[PDB]
């Protein structure tokens, strides 16, 4: 995955969303980079650097951690996505950036990143449509199930929005997120999502490599079965 000179294709984007691991240093009691390496070895198809909130690294320490995580992604041949921080994404030559409804406007961000991957968090039909109009390459819908990893989350919605989006004929790449585990991931794919994203199911697993591998196997099976 090098410098993109064209917008990513929907087919490729949907493949990358399969097992989308997200993590920051405050999401695990183990060594942060080691956990990311294990998740990638297991089979994660995309990784998002999300370092924020209390206890999170800041300044130069945060940047150095990001560089190491990006290097791990490079070795595994997996794209590196940065959450929120557009400047950091540009400075590190990340493969993409993910933003939410309270972050920089998608139109503004798309103009600043060229053909880099752009993901947008959406919770309603209107936000999903606005994201596509603004130039997003994929949307993250949720929370599907209860989660406490992110404190300020909107109402749990199950797979209702995913189904509604597909029912309206919208084929934009979708990844479900929020309290997803290996036991409840299938329904998300069956509803029409192109993948599942998770933090704690992998970051806090006693065996992150095995957990990522299970996700990879499971998701492939259900994408073929639906
Ligand atoms: C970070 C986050 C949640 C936490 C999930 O933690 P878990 O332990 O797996 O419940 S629930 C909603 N978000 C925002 C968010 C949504 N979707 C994505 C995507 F689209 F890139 F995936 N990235 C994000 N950063
Ligand atoms: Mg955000």
């Amino acid at each position: 995955h090098g410098i993109r000179m064209t917008r990513i294709s929907r087919e490729m984007m949907k493949e990358l969303l399969s097992v989308y691991f997200i993590m920051g240093s405050n999401n695990t009691k183990a060594d942060p980079v080691t956990v990311v390496q294990k998740a990638l070895k297991g089979g994660a198809t995309l990784y998002q650097f999300r370092e924020k909130g209390g206890d999170a690294l800041t300044g130069e320490a945060r940047i150095k951690f990001a560089e190491k995580a990006q290097a791990a992604c490079r070795e595994a041949g997996v794209p590196f996505i940065v959450n929120d921080d557009v400047e950091l994404a540009l400075n590190l030559k990340a493969d993409g950036i993910h933003i939410g409804q309270e972050d920089a406007n998608a139109k503004e961000v798309r103009a600043a990143i060229g053909d880099m991957i752009l993901g947008v968090s959406a919770h309603t039909m209107s936000e999903v449509k606005q994201a596509e109009e603004d130039g997003a390459d994929y949307v993250g819908l949720g929370p599907i199930y209860p989660t406490e990893t992110k404190k300020d989350t909107r109402a749990v919605q199950g797979v209702s929005l995913i189904e509604a989006v597909r029912r309206q004929g919208i084929s934009i790449p979708i990844v479900g997120i929020g309290g997803i585990t290996i036991d409840n991931a299938a329904p998300v794919i069956q509803a029409g999502a192109d993948g599942v994203s998770m933090i704690s199911a992998i970051s806090q697993a006693e065996d992150p490599e095995s957990a990522a591998r299970k996700f990879r196997e499971e998701i492939q099976t259900y994408k073929t079965g639906r």
